[PDB]
């Protein structure tokens, strides 16, 4: 995701977790940040460029085959390279193993869990958007020009960004906090409040970034790809059919991600 | 050390304390750990992590340069930016001098207590005074058994789990009456020159035993395992009767 499909994962998840998880998340925060994860869960995407952690940068994402639309973890979870793991499937096991040694204390200098915090929401966010396990020809989309009503965009930039920005514009004022709002509304009283046992429950960690992945690139070629050529316009169709879906994810990612939380510290 | 040989250098230590030093930690204390000192000594490497205590982070290890093979308090006791005193030597005089006011009245005290409790066992634990270039062992990859593991964690925690498990049923009470029995039947000028000599201790220890014979990306099993554990079991030994010795002169 862009800024806000981040933020909106990030406060979703921290409002919604338990003491012994909030307390953590709390003590792992710079003060600057006045206990708000969201203001930093954008973190990954600015720092995957720096030399330090040009690691992180395949951990964004997953490249499975063109056309196949399903998940495979042996045969996708890898860079360009073939070093196993490096993908946002592989970086969710990892962050959320070193984050369980952090409860018991028994680990060492090896790991920053205020970066294994960042990472692991971050991540979260991503294996969430459809797009972020698209085709590998594409890279996710990035390839594919397009217009957005009426301004030069691509497939990638549209999940990422664009259509939670013309949400934010057409129906909240501008203003991410309101749809963010709406969006708890949708799985507290609304159309997915009956949903949320059956988003939390997906077996152990390795089954659960399975699971997160595959309903991803599902989207991606039902959703995503589907209807969209390169160069033509996307506008009202393709927004009012999709926007329910980026809704969703956002919440999912949120929720999933409070879960981890929840079950790494409490 | 990992959280077992914290616990054990702590709760032997505590019973070797004269009435002072155990009244003392007693009121330091909270009512939750019911008067257990070792209850509470791997607290230092949970709040390392926290923002408010990233400064604890360097005080837990001290790194000595690649095959050097030995430890020099101005050499050696800095962060990585050179900031002096930071490192588990220095940590432990700070936190000596803080408890040294504790009776007087003349600073977190509960917090000096933890912090040097803790700091007595790692600075006996051999890998955290080794080499700089792999953080004591740390990026030493290898198998301990079938397990993947890395050097520094084999000495954290790899031998005393499998000693645990092989020998007393995975119960560490047991394991810590034996190290009790074992080293208790039959001093240093200051502080300053006590913790140079633990450190050395260690460093030594290291080179010899931790990063001696070891391959990257190899197995070690019984015959590391069975070298190494007397070694092991003596440091905890060391590091809890060597605790006491500083609770007992500062209280
Ligand atoms: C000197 O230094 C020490 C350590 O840095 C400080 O002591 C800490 O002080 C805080 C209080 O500010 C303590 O934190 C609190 O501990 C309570 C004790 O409960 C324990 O036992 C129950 C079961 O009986 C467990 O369930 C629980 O998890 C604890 O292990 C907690 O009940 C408190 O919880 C409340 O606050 C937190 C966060 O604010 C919320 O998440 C909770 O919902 C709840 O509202 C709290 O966690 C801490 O234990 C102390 N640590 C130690 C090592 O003693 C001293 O305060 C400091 N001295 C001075 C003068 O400032
Ligand atoms: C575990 O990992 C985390 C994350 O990697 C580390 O946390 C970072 O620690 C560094 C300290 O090295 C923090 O960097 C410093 O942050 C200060 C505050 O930044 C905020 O406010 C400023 C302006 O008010 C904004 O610009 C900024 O966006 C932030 O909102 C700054 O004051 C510092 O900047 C100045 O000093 C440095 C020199 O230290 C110069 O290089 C700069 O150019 C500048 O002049 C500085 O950047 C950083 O914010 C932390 N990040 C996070 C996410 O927490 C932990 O330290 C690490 N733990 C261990 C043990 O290593
Ligand atoms: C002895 O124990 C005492 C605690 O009782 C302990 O004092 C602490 O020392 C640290 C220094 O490591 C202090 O933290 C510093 O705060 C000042 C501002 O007042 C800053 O100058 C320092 O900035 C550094 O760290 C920044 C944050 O990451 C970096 O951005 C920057 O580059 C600097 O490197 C640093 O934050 C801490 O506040 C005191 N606390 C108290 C209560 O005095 C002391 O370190 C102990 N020493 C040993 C050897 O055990
Ligand atoms: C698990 O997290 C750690 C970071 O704590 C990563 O460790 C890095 O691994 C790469 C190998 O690709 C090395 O180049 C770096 O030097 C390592 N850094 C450290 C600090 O150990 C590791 O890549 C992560 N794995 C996954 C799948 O996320
Ligand atoms: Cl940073
Ligand atoms: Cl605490
Ligand atoms: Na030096
Ligand atoms: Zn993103
Ligand atoms: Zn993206
Ligand atoms: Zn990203
Ligand atoms: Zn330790
Ligand atoms: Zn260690
Ligand atoms: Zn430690």
């Amino acid at each position: 995701w862009s800024k806000e499909g981040h933020v909106m994962t990030c406060r979703i998840a921290q409002g919604l977790l338990n003491d012994e998880a909030a307390h953590a998340v709390k003590m792992l925060l710079p003060e600057y940040v006045n206990g708000d994860l969201s203001a930093l869960c954008v973190w990954p995407d600015q720092v995957r460029h720096w030399y330090k952690y040009k690691w992180t940068s395949p951990l964004h994402f997953i490249d499975t085959p063109d056309k196949a639309c399903n998940f495979d973890y042996e045969r996708d979870c890898h860079d360009q390279h073939g070093v196993k793991d490096m993908c946002v499937a592989g970086a969710i096991q990892n962050f959320t193993t070193q984050l369980s040694h952090y409860r018991e204390g028994t680990s060492d200098r090896r790991y920053n869990m205020t970066e294994a915090l960042l990472f692991l929401s971050h991540f979260m966010g991503d294996i969430h958007q459809p797009m972020h396990v698209g085709f590998t020809s594409d890279a996710g989309g990035n390839s594919i020009d397009l217009r957005w009503f009426r301004h030069k965009s691509n497939l990638h930039h549209v999940w990422d960004r664009e259509i939670i920005l013309t949400a934010a514009k057409d129906y909240y004022a501008k203003d991410i906090n309101l749809l963010e709002e709406d969006i708890e509304g949708d799985f507290t009283d609304g159309i997915w409040s009956d949903d949320l046992a059956s988003w939390r429950e997906c077996g152990n960690v390795f089954s659960c970034v399975n699971k997160f992945a595959t309903e991803s690139i599902n989207i991606a070629c039902k959703w995503g790809y589907k209807g969209v050529e390169a160069g033509e316009t996307l506008s009202d169709d393709y927004f009012n059919s999709r926007l329910p879906i980026v809704m969703k994810r956002v919440a999912q990612g949120g929720i999933r991600l409070a879960m981890l939380l929840n079950n790494v510290f409490g």
